[PDB]
């Protein structure tokens, strides 16, 4: 028993992290096979980041302008291209620690693990959710760009995120591994506004089920609600609308606990209108929304 | 910017996990050099666990009663010894992935990463504090015994915890790698209970400092307080007394923020006396006590 924000073991991803230096810009890169993927803004200078023309800055570069360091071993850049916002550096050595991997684009509401790296060396591992407004609430300092977010399935690492920037509000933004930003952001050093964020309702419900599975039952009630009457309340508190597809995905958790999804919705509705009144759920005084139904099942039983 | 509960990169510990089987009991072991460490209750059967004499159970065992798997490869047990509640199984192969490592016993209030494992396979990683009552609030299912807690310092993995059991309140109990329990618990299926817990004051202060470092000041005030005057409010709120040694350890954070320790204590005092009035700190509606001062400095720098 017990319930914790839990990351995937990071070994397979640690063996893929390298340092990429171009001029006096150093960030992290992902060495898979004979390719190193990194944020394209590594080619920019301090004054170039204000509003760069990347196709121009890149045509003025050659292989020898990219210093790639794998621990101490300097890798030789023998090629390069640009795919949207990522640089792909062809190198002479294929990464021997390369795991079974995929590149995937995750949906808002899904979670993943982040290996925070600086100068090519892992610093720590933590879980994030892709917020509905396509930002993530990370922990990223100068030098952390090129850090990846990922999930593991069987022995396969599905890379889903590469870090590029921090917004003025302090949340974080980046791309999938094909270089397309999550959300309406660009890799230019200019203030950019995230859309208004909202709470991931299906995740809150899963976490309430995790709580019941762990013996937290004070918030249950005998009332029930319609899906429509529930979404009317969620709208008021800035919660994502709940669809039948979400209701269907909570099926397993509803079955394990014997609590109908709409009954749990009645619980959530009560919690929203009245707060918790000094009580907690799995150690939080807030309604947690960074646990998917999958995250709940994986950790409960 | 940003502040997350962050685990150490776990790759060096994944390489040390193995499966250990005796009878029909299976749990995890820690393979370092030619020794596999695991909980001794792996030699117990269903009936044994109620009231076992481990010396008497172990004399009755042969090396070949122990099945150890490192991935696909069976490892041959060539010796065995019992040290307190831990079993040391000598094997015919030194772990080639053995990292620089030490065994240490941690103090109440310190933190470590847990690599949750099942059938010798890493499952996830998260951060824990050793509570003042010598339990941890972990996430552990059947099969997880032998999972280890650790910190990393430069190249050295310091192992500090091995998982053995769950208490009735849903918290977790275990030993150091010498097999000596943390807290007054025993590895048998009898009724036992955690002592009364308290909040780790020094850590709450470390976290308030992280909140200021990351740009948040709403909870500060113009007041101040003497150590004794602070500790009188602490005792009333079930917080550990704050010592001058805690104050000294909080020095560097005090210096980076320009906020005197005792001034942050008056802030905490006001927070305890008033609550938070619907506001949050680093995304929590509760005062977080599972970050040490070292955790803050490490993540914020
Ligand atoms: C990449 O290493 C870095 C990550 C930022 C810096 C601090 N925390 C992060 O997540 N990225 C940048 O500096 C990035 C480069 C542009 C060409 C997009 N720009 C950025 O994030 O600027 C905003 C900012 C910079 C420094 C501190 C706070 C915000
Ligand atoms: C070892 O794999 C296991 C870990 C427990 C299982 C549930 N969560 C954990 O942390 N340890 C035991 O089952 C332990 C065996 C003794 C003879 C040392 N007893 C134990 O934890 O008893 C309480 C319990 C067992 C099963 C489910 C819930 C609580």
């Amino acid at each position: 028993s017990g319930f914790r924000k839990m990351a995937f073991p990071s070994g397979k991803v640690e063996g893929c992290m390298v340092q990429v230096t171009c001029g006096t810009t150093t960030l992290n890169g992902l060495w898979l096979d004979d390719v190193v993927y990194c944020p394209r803004h590594v080619i920019c200078t301090s004054e170039d980041m204000l509003n760069p023309n990347y196709e121009d800055l890149l045509i003025r570069k050659s292989n020898h302008n990219f210093l790639v360091q794998a621990g101490n071993v300097q890798l030789r850049v023998i090629g390069h291209s640009m795919q949207n916002c990522v640089l792909k550096l062809k190198v002479d050595t294929a990464n021997p620690k390369t795991p079974k991997y995929k590149f995937v684009r995750i949906q808002p509401g899904q979670t993943f693990s982040v290996l925070a790296c600086y100068n090519g060396s892992p610093s720590g591992v933590y879980q994030c959710a892709m917020r509905p407004n396509f930002t993530i609430k990370g922990s990223f300092l100068n030098g952390s760009c090129g850090s990846v977010g990922f999930n593991i399935d069987y022995d396969c690492v599905s890379f889903c995120y590469m870090h590029h920037m921090e917004l003025p509000t302090g949340v974080h933004a980046g791309t999938d591994l094909e270089g397309n930003f999550y959300g309406p952001f660009v890799d230019r050093q200019i203030a950019q506004a995230a859309g208004t964020d909202t709470t991931i309702t299906v995740n809150v419900l899963a976490w309430l089920y995790a709580a019941v599975i762990n013996g937290d039952r004070w918030f249950l009630n005998r009332f029930t609600t319609t899906l429509n009457d529930f979404n009317l309340v969620a709208m008021k508190y800035n919660y994502e609308p709940l669809t039948q597809d979400h209701v269907d995905i909570l099926g397993p958790l509803s079955a394990q606990t014997g609590i109908a999804v709409l009954d749990m919705c009645a619980s959530l509705k009560e919690l929203l209108q009245n707060g918790m009144n000094g009580r907690t759920i799995l150690g939080s005084a807030l309604l947690e929304d960074e646990f998917t139904p999958f995250d709940v099942v994986r950790q409960c039983s």
